């Protein structure tokens, strides 16, 4: 029953951020039920003052969260609701604990939270070609970042569904700006785009020319931040990361129409060196308080490498 789930969520009391541990970069969701993750998501919107600043009605926000959750496929090992929820939690932590909140506007924070939660909507698994083959054949080269555009379309449809319009409170101009930031935020989760633009971000930091005051770099930062949250499972405490790596490995090797372990340690070390280390280092420079993400990433590299050499 769906309306029953909505009834329960809407009537439930929302515990504090401290009680939910959502401010911790080390946050984990394994012990939480779907209902509990939904309550954590409400707390994120609430504490970031989005519910107040944009006059969201409780029942609407609840319905929206449940529609979002419902549109991820639980049969997919990694790209599912829990990943999206975790990505948003990391965004929340980076904003609060990481003190990034003060460097952005309310509309940017609103867009980021929604994007984090919506960035992988309807994902069918890295080894699934359905979404791509269901579009205009040579559709891969025309509308590039095909998956991300799909995720955004899904995000937008939910945002416009009756009873789910959490942005109805914004003015038309506020709305167009938010939608634009949300779209860019989601497109940014395409690693191909991350690898294409990260160089500029890194370059701007070396020369100490990074300036969030100019729109170009702010947009570049939001894109880098989204990626940082999207890959944050790589920064978790060793016992947690070991588990999240299992999920990634399952989707990569076992799923796609559904020894393995040995491939995992080297895969995670390669992933960290090639994609993660520089990003979290860069982020730490922008905000000293985001260090734990980097620290966590390093500790995990050490652990996986030790296994790679065989413990
Ligand atoms: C999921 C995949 C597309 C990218 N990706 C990721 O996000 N995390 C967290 C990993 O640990 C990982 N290992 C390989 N690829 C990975
Ligand atoms: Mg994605
Ligand atoms: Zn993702």
């Amino acid at each position: 029953e769906e309306t029953r789930e909505l009834q329960s969520l809407a009537a439930a009391v929302v515990p504090s951020a401290q009680t939910l541990k959502i401010t911790d970069f080390s946050f984990s969701d394994f012990e939480l039920s779907d209902l509990e993750t939904a309550l954590c998501t409400i707390r994120m919107f609430t504490d970031l003052n989005l519910v107040q600043n944009f006059q969201m009605k409780h029942e609407v926000l609840c319905r929206w969260i449940l529609s979002v959750k419902k549109n991820y496929r639980k049969n997919v090992a990694y790209h599912n609701w829990r990943h999206a929820f975790n990505t948003a939690q990391c965004m929340f932590a980076a904003l609060k604990a990481g003190k990034i909140q003060n460097k952005l506007t309310d509309l940017e924070i609103l867009a980021l939270l929604i994007a984090a939660l919506s960035h992988d909507l309807d994902h069918r698994g890295v080894n699934n070609s359905y979404i791509q083959r269901s579009e205009h054949p040579l559709a891969q080269l025309y509308c590039h970042s095909i998956m991300e555009h799909h995720h955004f379309d899904q995000c937008l449809m939910i945002l416009n569904s009756p009873g789910n319009q959490i942005l109805s409170g914004l003015s038309i101009e506020e709305y167009k700006t938010t939608l634009k930031i949300i779209k860019q935020a989601i497109l940014a989760t395409d690693l191909a785009l991350y690898i294409k633009r990260r160089g500029e971000f890194f370059e701007l930091i070396r020369k100490n020319q990074f300036n969030l005051e100019d729109p170009h770099q702010k947009e570049l930062f939001l894109a880098m931040l989204m990626t940082a949250c999207d890959l944050s499972a790589i920064t978790k405490p060793w016992p947690i990361q070991q588990r999240l790596a299992e999920l990634v490995a399952t989707e990569f090797f076992d799923q796609g129409d559904r020894e393995k372990k040995n491939k995992i340690p080297s895969m995670q070390v390669g992933f960290i060196d090639a994609i993660c280390l520089q990003l979290y280092e860069a982020l730490t420079h922008v905000s000293e308080d985001c260090f734990p993400l980097l620290d966590g990433c390093r500790k995990n590299r050490q652990k996986w490498q030790a296994l790679a050499e065989q413990q």
